[PDB]
């Protein structure tokens, strides 16, 4: 009796995935949406470099600590790459300003130029670019901040000055206000027990009163110079007016800000030669994929943040391998061209077929699902800018807490998306077999006996012309008809 | 030979959807769950006037700005809307204290009134009322501020007051506080080196020392007058002593907050005679649609923002038209009054009928389900209220990541949930035609011959008493078996 | 003529669901997983009881009111729970400083333990200890806080003390600054008109110079005594240095942090002998339901918070019931009568009949639910949940912040449970129309044409199918050919009659 068969591929995987129904089901393929790998890189960020801080500190930088590098020509860069613990920090004792703040500002910049603000020579009856053994150039030197001009020797007169930014960027300037720790130190610094500055930015006012007052001793120092820093835009002048105990902001910043914040990534590593479109602390996430388990924070176009283990799609078939039977019995070792397929036996032979067709429709529809679920994961640019000064620890943990919130939606979301969207893959599998198994049997009708098993004992002989027909839908049942009902009657009696 | 066959409807739509497994599928009828249209109106909020602060800005127009218009009668609004660069803001400089707190209590209002607070006749050798020509009515004039009153010549001299608020609703009063330049101007203005002022309200203390120092000119001042605020709560007291520099809240606002905090609209365009349930500063959101890819801030009753340049959901069929075949091969153009039907063939002659029964079922079904996907998003209260104080960036930055985490979490989900539910309403389709189908079969059985093509061919005469039996579920195998089989006898061999 | 059929479980349920397409549809079984009951209790924290204030507030507990409960042992405690309205707060009248960041630090702790920091006797030419009448223990008594030591009569005299954390855990702080009111006060208090401190904490200074200042009367004190704080870790040292004014932390706290930070939780409920994983100010949620609508705010190993009445995930099936006598089969409803399964078969022969459930598909489907069910509850595995949710009321923008990330949340949470439940919900009635139609399939291509299909999921079968017979198509292994000849034959009686 020569017989027609509908089945399936199977293979060796050992690839399983999870279901809404079932768990650790295998399958002939799967593919995974979760980046999971760790790399340690730092690089540049869409081909952009970061800024390597060394070992020092972004204010030691930004001030010209004399033990960090001077910025000697116009740069920009994607991020800011900074020491857990700089060796070169803010060397003489005090607060600086804002900080937080300021990074947004600088994090990601498009133009970076130090340039000379101030003459400090145009100022009379005072001493300048004064130097301190906290702050030296390396081991015992005395010297000081680059870019700040500690003015001394005041003896209560009051300086004047005026700047205006004819430039097409805007100016950062950073600056300082010496509080003395007693009235002889004060005098052996000033000379007069008065020191007040006032420095104006735009319609801005900043007024600085003189402080006296003892400190612990930090660095060789119970006396502290606080920072302050402030950006004047093209076309906005700024003034000082000082009458003492203040450290002038004689070099300054023209930059250019740019849309996207990213942040400081804190890390003992050095810059590698590699180029990521998404970096981490601990690491490059170097992926398209939607989701990643890495870390909480990063920079740049990235996957979501989730704690899933792994999140694999079934694409392939259940991996269930069995004259031969059919698709009810299990999938085929022996298909190796397709998804599905035919087994036939006849006078002339036998042997598998896939059905080329149906194979191709099912993976497109499975690619295009597989590709919507990565790419509709467009994203926000991604900031690790999260930082908020001592006194905040209340927006702190409602920074964190709104990121415990979204890393419990995506995680709970993409595990579910998974799989719901396995379960579904399965049974498109088991219906495009169906199909492939209903166009059989209505082609054929009462010219076979259908045998349960995904097979057909066809009641006439039908030779490879036959068999072709019927795979390609071209079946003519009443071509066989007669002979079919021959065969029938006598198994009628059998 | 008679014929019977189960097809669907098609037409000349040229509407196409997505799905999870095809792109730019060709379907009946679509519609649309995102709200894409621009009118550039500024209307009501649910019936509720918003506040038109005309050219003046909010603290210009609480503190009577003379240029401002006053509030005559009392008021509400829904929202407060502001020019983006007021012609008329705060004309004696200083600056207005804790503005996005206050944004917060008066945005949206069920009554705001305003109301004389304190008799300034009742103090002694002091001057009331007193002008500035940085405040004038126009070009030359000298007025000020018609709810702040500003009290000169104290000569270091106590004043008392107190106050009790028996009203139900809070009551806003806003003060301002003067530094001068220098003790001379202190003298001209006070007649005395002191000034310091203690406003309290209820339990809580607020003191206001004497602050000498000169500041930048800007008005044709160097000197400056400070502005704050506070609530006074229904059955609360407020009490003053001052001995100088103080600007006294004469008149006040009872006002009473409401739940719904809404915000300020900045534009130049006027309030338009509308009214819509959700407002953004670009124009209105009248619209009940989940999603909306407009503006990421609004007011009122808001479909979620989303980067989604379109979400079409399935309703109808997929647009697929083809002696006629049946749902096999393709739609029917014929098929005009319903979803699903039939065609038949036989004597008496032919035509297309609607299965209204299963067309009424399915459109049920659709309907409920694009509903569902509508009315399910029932919102909290949308708020335009962002904004923090220029020192705090840092918090300015959360809140833009917050919403940008909303609205990766609502554009992926959305998109998924559209691609993924227009796959199932091509199945569900799909799967109630094959239901019609299976269901003329099974009454059939042998009495006709499946042709493959979703069509039968009847072994009998099938007049329209029997086809319409057929079509109902009530057509009788037995009564037509014995002519049946005598066709197929003639087929078994012919 | 005898007869098999294919059909399902129906049942007395009352018991409806909605799905995507459809709703209020009667099932035969179903399950919440929204936890939604109000009980007030307030519990213990996955087995770690929570600090009972009783009447005082969290500051007044702190320094030591009188009027509160010492701290005697060394403890620990899950959350903070505090009166709404403590009748025991601030005695002497002040602003305590930064209380929301002190939260955050003391609301879940492991060891805590209250220790004298400072001997005050080493002071000369002071007084210490000092009362007032505003702090009492009772009636028309004078006392003060137990932790902080009120120390007059400097007369502009600098104390100076220095202190090292020796310990293995951070030491808690709290200490006072007097503002008085005028000259004349501030001459009886301290016998001179200087009174500055400075309090180091590692490299972190803290000055409070001298103010003199009338306030309005509270608690018949027109002068304040305002309170702040500060943490010295182990191996750092503090510092202070005074002229007056001052009121010192003479006892402190040692404790050890936790990485779960619950809060405070507000309720006049006094704490009860049980044990939650999750507890709101309103009662426990002692629940792993993946979703609650109790509260916005919880502490814990919480559900998600979301405003839905109701999220009812269907498990059985349409309860759409058949209304002696011939029965049908699945295509007119389900069946009263089978009662040992989902889905299974109705047969009739010459030796009887009966209902018979479908084991093996039966116990497939009920694993394939049990899967889905705990899958949507399970895969909700959550970042511990948090109350501390407060801001200064000089940052109502902040809270107005937190309050629409809650509200944002909110809105996310609500609209996809309830959209997961109405698609499950049409997807598990659709599973089991497809697991009924599989046995439907099954049977029908074992008979072949050795049976009559009725189109009501009935078989009327041509030859004599006994019980044997009746057990081979319901196991799967009914002979066509065995009965070929004898339905044949009664075939044609059929293709004549
Ligand atoms: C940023 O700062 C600059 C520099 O000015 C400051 O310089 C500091 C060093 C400090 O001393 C500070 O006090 C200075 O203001 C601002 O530009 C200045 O603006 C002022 C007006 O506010 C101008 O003053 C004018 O001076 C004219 C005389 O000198 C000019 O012309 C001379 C030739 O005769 C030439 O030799 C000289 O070098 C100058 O070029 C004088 O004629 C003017 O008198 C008229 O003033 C008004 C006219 O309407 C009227 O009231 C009066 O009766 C007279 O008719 C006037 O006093 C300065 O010239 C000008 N300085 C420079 C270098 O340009 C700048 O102000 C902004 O730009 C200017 C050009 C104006 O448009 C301002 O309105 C504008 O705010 C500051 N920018 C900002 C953003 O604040
Ligand atoms: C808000 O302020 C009002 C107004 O009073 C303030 O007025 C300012 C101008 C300022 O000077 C401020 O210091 C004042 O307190 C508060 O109401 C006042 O409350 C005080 C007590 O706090 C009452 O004082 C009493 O006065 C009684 C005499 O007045 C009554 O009789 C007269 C009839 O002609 C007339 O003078 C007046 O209209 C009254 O009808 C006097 O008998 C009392 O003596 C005994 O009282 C207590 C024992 O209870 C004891 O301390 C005292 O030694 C005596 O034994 C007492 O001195 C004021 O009468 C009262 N003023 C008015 C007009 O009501 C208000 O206080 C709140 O309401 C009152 C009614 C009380 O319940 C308070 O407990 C409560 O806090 C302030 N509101 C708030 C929330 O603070
Ligand atoms: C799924 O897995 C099975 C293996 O578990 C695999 O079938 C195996 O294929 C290999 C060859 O790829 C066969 O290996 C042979 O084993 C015989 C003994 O049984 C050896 O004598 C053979 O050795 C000769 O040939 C080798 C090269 O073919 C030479 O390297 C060697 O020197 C000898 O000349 C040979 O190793 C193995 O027998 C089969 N096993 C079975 C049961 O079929 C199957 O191919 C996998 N499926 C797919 C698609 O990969
Ligand atoms: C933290 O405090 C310790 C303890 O010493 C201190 O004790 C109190 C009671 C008071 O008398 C202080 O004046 C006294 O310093 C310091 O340890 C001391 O170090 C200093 C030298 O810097 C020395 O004078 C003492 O003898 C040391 N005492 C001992 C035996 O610990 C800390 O000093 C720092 O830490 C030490 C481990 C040591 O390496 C020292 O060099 C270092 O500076 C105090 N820390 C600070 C910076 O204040
Ligand atoms: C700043 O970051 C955003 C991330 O949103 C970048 O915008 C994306 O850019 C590419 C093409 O330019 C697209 O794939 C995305 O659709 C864009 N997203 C949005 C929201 O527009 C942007 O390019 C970044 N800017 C720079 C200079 O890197
Ligand atoms: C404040 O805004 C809320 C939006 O959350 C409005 O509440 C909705 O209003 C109607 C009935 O008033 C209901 O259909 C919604 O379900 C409500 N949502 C909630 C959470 O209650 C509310 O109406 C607004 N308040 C006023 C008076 O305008
Ligand atoms: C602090 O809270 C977290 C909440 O996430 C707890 O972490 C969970 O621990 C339990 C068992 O203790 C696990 O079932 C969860 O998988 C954990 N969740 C995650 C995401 O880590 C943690 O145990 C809590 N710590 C203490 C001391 O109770
Ligand atoms: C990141 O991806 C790009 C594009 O695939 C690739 O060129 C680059 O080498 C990758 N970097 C790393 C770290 O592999
Ligand atoms: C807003 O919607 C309502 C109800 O659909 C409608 O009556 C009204 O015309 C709309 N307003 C605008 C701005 O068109
Ligand atoms: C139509 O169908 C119903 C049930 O299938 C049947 O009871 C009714 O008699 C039918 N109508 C006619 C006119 O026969
Ligand atoms: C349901 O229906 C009737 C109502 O009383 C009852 O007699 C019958 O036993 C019930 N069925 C079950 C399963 O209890
Ligand atoms: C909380 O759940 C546990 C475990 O199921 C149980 O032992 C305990 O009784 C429950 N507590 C409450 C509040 O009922
Ligand atoms: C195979 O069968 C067909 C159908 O009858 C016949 O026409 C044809 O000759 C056969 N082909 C061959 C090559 O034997
Ligand atoms: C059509 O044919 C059927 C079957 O013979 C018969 O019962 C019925 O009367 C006929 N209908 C009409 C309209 O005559
Ligand atoms: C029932 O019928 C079968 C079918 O031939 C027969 O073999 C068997 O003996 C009968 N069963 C019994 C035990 O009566
Ligand atoms: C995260 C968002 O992505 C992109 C930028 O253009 C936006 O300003 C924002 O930074
Ligand atoms: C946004 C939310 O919607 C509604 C209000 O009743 C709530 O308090 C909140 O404002
Ligand atoms: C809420 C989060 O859940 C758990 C902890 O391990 C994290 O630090 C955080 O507290």
């Amino acid at each position: 009796g020569d017989q027609i068969c509908i089945g399936y591929h199977s293979n060796n995987s050992t690839q399983t995935v999870n279901t809404l129904l079932e768990s650790n089901v295998p399958v002939t393929s799967s593919h995974s949406i979760l980046e999971k790998e760790h790399n340690g890189l730092l690089c540049k960020l869409k081909g952009k470099a970061p800024l390597d801080l060394i070992d020092c500190s972004l204010p030691a930088w930004l001030m010209g600590n004399p033990k960090c590098d001077e910025l000697l020509t116009a740069s920009e860069w994607a991020y800011i790459k900074e020491d857990p613990e700089p060796e070169n920090g803010i060397c003489f004792p005090g607060d600086f300003d804002s900080l937080e703040d300021l990074i947004l500002l600088v994090s990601n910049t498009d133009h970076f130029r130090k340039e000379k603000i101030i003459d400090m020579t145009r100022f009379s009856d005072v001493t300048t670019n004064n130097v301190d053994s906290a702050c030296p150039y390396d081991t015992n030197g005395a010297s000081f901040y680059r870019n700040l001009n500690w003015v001394q020797q005041n003896k209560g007169k009051q300086l004047i000055f005026h700047y205006q930014n004819s430039e097409n960027n805007p100016l950062l300037i950073i600056w300082g206000v010496h509080q003395t720790s007693n009235a002889a130190e004060q005098n052996t610094y000033y000379g007069s027990q008065t020191g007040s500055t006032t420095i104006t930015i735009g319609e801005e006012t900043n007024t600085y009163p003189l402080v006296i007052s003892e400190s612990s001793i930090l660095n060789g120092h119970s006396d502290r110079i606080n920072y302050f820093w402030g950006v004047v835009n093209p076309n906005q002048n700024f003034s000082i007016v000082s009458t003492g105990n203040f450290i002038w902001p004689e070099y300054g910043y023209f930059f250019q800000k740019t849309t996207n914040i990213s942040g400081i990534i804190k890390s003992s590593e050095k810059i590698s030669d590699c180029d990521t479109i998404c970096q981490t602390k601990i690491g490059a996430i170097n992926s398209t994929l939607p989701f990643q388990n890495i870390h909480q924070n990063a920079i740049g176009d990235c996957p979501k943040y989730v704690k899933a283990q792994e999140l694999v799609l079934a694409t392939g078939l259940r991996n269930n391998p069995i004259a031969i039977a059919g698709f009810i019995e299990g999938g085929w070792q022996g298909l190796i061209d397709g998804w599905y397929g035919y087994h036939h036996q006849n006078s002339e032979g036998s042997g598998y077929a896939a059905d080329k067709e149906a194979t191709q429709k099912a993976v497109d529809a499975i690619t295009t699902k597989v590709n919507n679920i990565i790419d509709k994961m467009n994203t926000q640019f991604e900031s690790t800018a999260k930082e908020f000064n001592k006194i905040e620890m209340r927006i702190k943990h409602l920074s964190d807490r709104v990121d415990d919130g979204f890393l419990d939606v995506w995680s709970y979301n993409a595990e579910l998306l998974v799989l719901l969207e396995n379960e579904r893959t399965l049974d498109f599998h088991d219906a495009n077999v169906n199909n492939l198994y209903q166009k059989v049997k209505v082609q054929l009708k009462d010219n076979a006996i259908d045998m349960g098993n995904g097979c057909f004992k066809i009641l006439h002989k039908c030779n490879n012309t036959c068999m072709d027909d019927i795979k390609n839908g071209t079946y003519n049942y009443y071509e066989y008809r007669k002979e079919s009902h021959l065969e029938k009657q006598k198994i009628d009696s059998g």
